């Protein structure tokens, strides 16, 4: 079955730029599911403090981005677009041989809402893949609502996480990881060359949120 | 206060489908005509459009014309030609479409041994090209994600699909949302301004990739709305 997934328990997860909403939201849910999580930050002090407020008795701690990248079995990139290239260029060697999950949305915002920025490489995920030929780059978690992830009263989210990439085993691991967030199914969304439109659909989700006063997600039907 | 889900009454409206003799055009036509709308199929040949119309038309208000006459006949006009013919068709009909709601469902897609991918478009997207060719029309992007074979299938009572409807004109988008809802199962969901149409068009390459992996006719639903 294409729905079959590997057992990913005992994988540790680093989250780079883990000190904001997206990173804290993912870290919180993975730690609640039992994974050791390592938050990364440009300042290790700031990461350890955020880790300490994240939830009592959760297996989470903080380091600088390089330590986090070195510590984690799987590494999630959750920095803003503006620091994406420079971060990954600096951690090329630390990330060699690892699954690296890019959730970065290159978006702009003006008085009419959100829009998608152009990217030389095709997409944030394709940029990552071009910088890190020795990593298995996977694109995932662009559509999560970090506020729902962080909220203690949210038990489940109504979301299929699209997981893109060129290596089957890597995309499978990240689909299994996605499913540790209650309500989520990890759904194979294509090869990395079709990540642009996934990142950019976040601008449409922002538009939808505004129109409908919602924290919208997506489900794929018929699968 | 009005719900964003509320729909205008479109029960008057005739629909023209340009390039309406293919699977997409026939499937839309079938469903719209089953819901009571007059549908005019367009073709490069009036006789071919008439023939396809006769095939679809048992018990249904479907007729055929050349593209120019369908475009003139339709209250709302759907563009269902391949990406290769899109520019040339629309330049030719510029005056005939002035002042009309024009719906672009065209997906600029490439295919190779690794599956589907999305083509670059100078204007941003097929819909934004349409809007640049047709400044006097009200261009709406919709219907990119429909599975035409499901629309044609007498065994399929309803489709598990939100149709994303994009555009810069609120009334035009609302009309098109209401048209989309004439397909059983479907909600017409506002998906943003026309500048965010590229990603919608291109996401059809992701659906294709899903269909090939899971062996499926995948759709999408927007949740929490
Ligand atoms: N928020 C959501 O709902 C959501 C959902 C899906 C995806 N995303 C994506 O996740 C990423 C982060 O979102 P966010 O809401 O958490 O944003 P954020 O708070 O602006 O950024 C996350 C963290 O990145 C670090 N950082 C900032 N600038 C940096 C730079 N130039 N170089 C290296 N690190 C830097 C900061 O940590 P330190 O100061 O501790 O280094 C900051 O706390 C974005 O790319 C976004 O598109 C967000
Ligand atoms: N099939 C689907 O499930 C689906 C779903 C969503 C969107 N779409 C999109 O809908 C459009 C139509 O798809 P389809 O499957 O119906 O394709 P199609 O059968 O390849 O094309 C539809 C019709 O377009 C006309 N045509 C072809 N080339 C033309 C040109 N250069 N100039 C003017 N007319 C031309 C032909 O009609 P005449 O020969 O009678 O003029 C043909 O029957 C495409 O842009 C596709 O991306 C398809």
């Amino acid at each position: 079955s294409p729905h079959d997934l590997p057992d990913v328990s005992g994988l540790s997860i680093a989250v780079l730029g883990g000190t904001g909403d997206q990173g804290r939201g993912l870290a919180r849910r993975f730690a609640m599911a039992g994974h050791e999580v390592i938050l990364g930050s440009r300042s290790a002090e700031r990461a350890q403090a955020v880790a300490a407020e994240l939830g009592e008795g959760l297996p989470v701690r903080g380091m600088d981005n390089a330590g986090a990248a070195e510590a984690g079995d799987v590494v999630i990139v959750a920095v803003p677009w503006d620091g994406h290239r420079a971060l990954l260029e600096s951690l090329k060697d630390v990330l060699a041989g690892k699954i690296v999950v890019d959730c970065v949305n290159p978006l702009g915002f003006d008085k009419r809402g959100a829009y998608a920025l152009p990217v030389e490489e095709g997409s944030a995920a394709e940029q990552a893949a071009a910088i890190l030929p020795d990593s298995r780059v996977v694109a995932a978690f662009h559509h999560v609502s970090a506020v729902l992830l962080l909220d203690p009263e949210v038990e489940k989210v109504d979301l299929d996480v699209l997981v893109l990439g060129d290596d089957r085993e890597a995309t499978d691991v990240v689909r299994a990881l996605a499913a540790r967030i209650p309500g989520v199914r990890g759904v194979y969304g294509g090869r990395l060359r079709n990540a642009h439109q996934v990142e950019a659909f976040t601008a449409n989700l922002i538009s939808i949120n505004r129109r409908y006063k919602a924290h919208a997600g997506i489900r794929i039907t018929d699968i």
